[PDB]
DNA sequence: GACCACGGCGCC
DNA sequence: GGGCGCCGTGGTC
């Protein structure tokens, strides 16, 4: 039943944007649904001034757009989060809708009505889900607001810097491709893997080390190519071209084009329901994968700067995953090396050369790397490799024990979970194909650690944001086990110290949570 | 122009 | 080799 725009309080929104990014979208339509009536706003924008909060599907998004228009409108209940927690594979409105009672259409009114209806069913399904309900009420919902503020804020970028970088890299790529072409004895599209495969394996005589997955073609991966670096002198030239071209096309060239007019900052999206483990995801500008490994990568990182008069504050948990594993495992020995405070790697071993061998087996257990994978990972083949791990599970019995327990529970229950009860169903755990089953197994015992580490971070963000706001500081980015903040120079140290303390004691476990902090005028300098 | 599958690769 | 998202290349509509 259609009723005049002003909806009663507690209504469920329903809006249509001209595009996916709320920071670039136009509010084409806005509607609300309550009880049984449906109210449409004749003027969406002015309408927003009537809502006290965004209640409904993708609330945060409409909330982001409200913020960009100077409206405090906070996001509230959002069935997507409910569905997401019930099943982490619930990632789109299209799917949750079809799966729980509706159709994701393009009408603001039907979307609003869809929101209400969807929330009822989903909420009901959360019956007796004390843990899931806890994650919704105490983490998911409240965090949805932190994210809206994060996206609205944005991060300052050195646009003239990257532009200068572009021309310079362009010339280096040209010298590189010019060189490989002379080595192949002729040019070709070096961006074409198919064309490069023929040059490497077909035309030249380089041994094809591996084949692709879906198409089964001879691969030209960096791995295949790193091994072939000794053969032809073209291999290296190709390897640098790839890096350069990867960095230019992905960061140096598109980023400056994404700056916002009204802000002059990069406004990335922080998707709350796009991962199977419970991790967050950054899209459109994906600011969760900015380079940092190679020199040129670092030159790019320096491009992310703080407002004039502010400082960047980067905080990273220290191997939060190995720690969550110690807690999850309850492995005295592991929980002891952290307690305490001995170099995980160093202490594990109990040299240098070996320390690069005792940290890999400790972290490679997060996916259970194969002995053949380790043989080629280290020096000693699958002979001493399998052994150079026989002590891992021999030193850390409960870990291997835990991995076993989680899996069995996974086969029986049909899903696995995090310290807080976040769950993920891994059906292929009972598959008849070794190949697929052991693949599910790796996703299976990995989820708890990755998901627990995420729950912890999401909770840290939830508690830290308010204090930050009270301090005049801001949360800019999150990169899974780290956060990037922005604070006035006069408060940077006080903000760093606080965030660090908040993050470290977010949720005490058998082992301490260690956080390293850094301040600087740019991301690289803040020591990210 | 918009979008797809795929190989490849950036980060956690 | 666990979790993502983005970029060209080829090829579709
Ligand atoms: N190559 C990697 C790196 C990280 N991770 C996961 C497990 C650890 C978590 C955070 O990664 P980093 O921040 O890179 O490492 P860290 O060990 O947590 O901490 P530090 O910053 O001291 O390296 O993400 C992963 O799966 N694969
Ligand atoms: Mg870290």
């Amino acid at each position: 039943e259609e009723a005049p725009w002003p909806p009663p309080e507690g209504a469920f929104v329903g809006f249509v944007l001209s595009r996916k990014e709320p920071m670039w979208a136009d509010l084409l339509a806005l509607a609300a649904a309550r009880g049984g009536r449906v109210h449409r706003a004749p003027e969406p924008y002015k309408a927003l001034r009537d809502l006290k909060e965004a209640r409904g599907l993708l609330a945060k998004d409409l909330s982001v757009l409200a913020l960009r228009e100077g409206l405090g409108l906070p996001p509230g209940d959002d069935p997507m989060l409910l569905a997401y927690l019930l099943d982490p594979s619930n990632t789109t409105p299209e799917g949750v809708a079809r799966r729980y009672g509706g159709e994701w259409t393009e009408e603001a009114g039907e979307r609003a009505a869809l929101s209400e209806r969807l929330f009822a069913n989903l909420w009901g399904r959360l019956e007796g889900e004390e843990r899931l309900l806890w994650l919704y009420r105490e983490v998911e919902r409240p965090l949805s607001a932190v994210l809206a503020h994060m996206e609205a804020t944005g991060v300052r970028l050195d646009v003239a810097y990257l532009r200068a970088l572009s021309l310079e890299v362009a010339e280096e790529i040209a010298r590189l491709e010019a060189e490989v072409f002379r080595l192949a004895g002729h040019p070709f599209n070096l961006n074409s893997r198919d064309q490069l495969e023929r040059v490497l394996f077909d035309e030249l005589g380089l041994p094809a080390i591996g084949k692709t997955e879906k198409t089964g073609k001879r691969s030209t991966s960096a791995a295949v190519l790193e091994a072939l670096r000794e053969a032809h002198p073209i291999v290296e030239k190709i390897l640098q071209y790839r890096e350069l071209t990867k960095l230019k096309s992905t960061y140096i060239d598109p980023l400056p084009d994404l700056i916002h007019p009204r802000t002059g900052r990069l406004h990335t999206r922080f998707n709350q329901t796009a991962t199977a483990t419970g991790r967050l995801s950054s899209s459109d500008p994906n600011l969760q994968n900015i380079p940092v490994r190679t020199p040129l990568g670092q030159r790019i990182r320096r491009a992310f700067i703080a407002e004039e008069g502010w400082l960047l504050v980067a905080l990273d948990y220290s191997q939060i995953e190995l720690r969550v594993l110690a807690h999850l495992s309850g492995d005295e020995n592991l929980i002891r090396v952290f307690q305490e405070g001995r170099d995980i790697h160093t202490e594990t071993a109990s040299d240098p050369l070996m320390r690069r061998a005792a940290k890999t087996i400790n972290f490679g257990v997060l996916y259970g790397m194969s002995a053949h994978r380790l043989s080629q990972e280290l020096a000693i083949p699958y002979e001493e490799a399998q052994a150079f791990i026989e002590r891992y599970f021999q030193s850390f019995p409960k870990v291997r024990a835990w991995i076993e327990k989680t899996l069995e529970e996974g086969r029986r229950r049909g899903y696995v979970e995090t310290l807080f009860g976040r769950r993920r169903y891994v059906p292929d755990l009972e598959a008849r194909v070794k190949s697929v089953r052991e693949a599910a197994e790796r996703m299976a015992f990995n989820m708890p650690v990755q998901g627990t580490a995420a729950d912890l971070m999401k909770l840290a963000m939830v508690k830290l944001f308010p204090r930050l706001e009270e301090m005049g500081a801001r949360m800019l980015l999150q990169v899974h086990d780290e956060l990037v903040l922005e604070a006035p120079k006069e408060r940077a140290e006080a903000v760093a110290r606080l965030a660090k303390e908040v993050m470290e004691g977010v949720y005490p476990l058998a082992v301490p949570l260690e956080v390293e902090v850094g301040i600087g005028e740019d991301w690289l300098s803040a020591k990210e």
